[PDB]
């Protein structure tokens, strides 16, 4: 099948607009991890492929993405990304995996309706 941006957008931004509305759970994820700015001059040993919620929003605007399992693979390295680097007790950690709850919520019945 082809997928519109349009359409694209209005099924999946308000998926997007709901990790964002989590506060403070989505702060660590609205911007790309600068490692000098957060002094973990490690982060990119660990993390080889970053994402974060502005890259993500900027495709959907823009029409990047071509079908919506696009979108989750994106959505799913952002998050995978961040249990791999932080600690498990750690607040980015379970900050993430708040996140990945509201995410699989949202998510599922939007995939199902396309
Ligand atoms: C997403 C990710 O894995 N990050 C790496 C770890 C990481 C990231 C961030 N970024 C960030 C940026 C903005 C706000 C916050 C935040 O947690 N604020 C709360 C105290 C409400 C966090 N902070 N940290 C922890 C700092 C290094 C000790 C971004």
């Amino acid at each position: 099948a082809a997928f519109k941006p349009e359409e694209l957008r209005q099924a999946l931004m308000p998926t997007l607009e709901a990790l964002y509305r989590q506060d403070p759970e989505s702060l660590p994820f609205r911007q790309p991890v600068d490692p000098q700015l957060l002094g973990i001059p490690d982060y990119f040993d660990i993390v080889k492929n970053p994402m974060d919620l502005s890259t993500i929003k900027r495709k959907l605007d823009t029409g990047q993405y071509q079908e919506p399992w696009q979108y989750v693979d994106d959505v799913w390295l952002m998050f995978n990304n961040a249990w791999l680097y932080n600690r498990k007790t750690s607040r980015v950690y379970k900050f993430c995996s708040k996140l990945a709850e509201v995410f699989e919520q949202e998510i599922d019945p939007v995939m199902q309706a396309l």
